[PDB]
């Protein structure tokens, strides 16, 4: 079927509290074909130690993906989630926007 | 960097002819990740099946399992199409009762 690209969300599990340990999560959904590359960044930096939920998709074949990291949220840090796919040109950064 | 599906086909317990079971086709070891399963009675292919989900190594090998609730008997034959890029040809693979 046809391409379609992937909606990204980055939200913390819990709500953020300085100096208090959270999960931080790249839900990545909705999308076509399968193969897609996603990092999470410190600063600009791609976070070493990730998890990931397995690929899960639907009868139209639309995939949905989970990428997540323990993390400790601080004012000066800064957070974002870095998606490469086919249908993007220029591999697409999202922000953590906190306040909510 | 391709690599080129491993395919097997078995049930759960061993059969027995009116008794119901389950049938497995186990996908694995394969890159990239676009690939179509189906299951066959009969050369036909089974309309209620189940899947897991797709899991990856560090890798990038995926790997996928699909499975139905049946009931084998004596005539009756099933076996497991996998269509892959690696693949020209959708590759069968036959349920051997007597594995
Ligand atoms: C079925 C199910 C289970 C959990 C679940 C969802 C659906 S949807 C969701 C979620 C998605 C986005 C966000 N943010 C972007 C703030 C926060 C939470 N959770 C955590
Ligand atoms: C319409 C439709 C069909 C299937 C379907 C969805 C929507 S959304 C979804 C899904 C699966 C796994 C996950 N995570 C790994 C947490 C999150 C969402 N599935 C499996
Ligand atoms: C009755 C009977 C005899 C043998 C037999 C089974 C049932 S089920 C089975 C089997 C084959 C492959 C796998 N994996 C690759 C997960 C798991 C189990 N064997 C080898």
């Amino acid at each position: 079927m046809i391409q379609r690209t992937p909606k990204i969300q980055v939200y913390s599990r819990h709500p953020a509290e300085n100096g208090k340990s959270n999960f931080l999560n790249c839900y990545v959904s909705g999308f076509h074909p399968c193969d897609i590359e996603v990092d999470l960044l410190k600063n600009g930096e791609r976070i070493e130690k990730v998890e990931h939920s397995d690929l899960s998709f639907s009868k139209d074949w639309s995939f949905y993906l989970l990428y997540y990291t323990e993390f400790t949220p601080t004012e000066k840090d800064e957070y974002a989630c870095r998606v490469n796919h086919v249908t993007l040109s220029q591999p697409k950064i999202v922000k953590w926007d906190r306040d909510m």
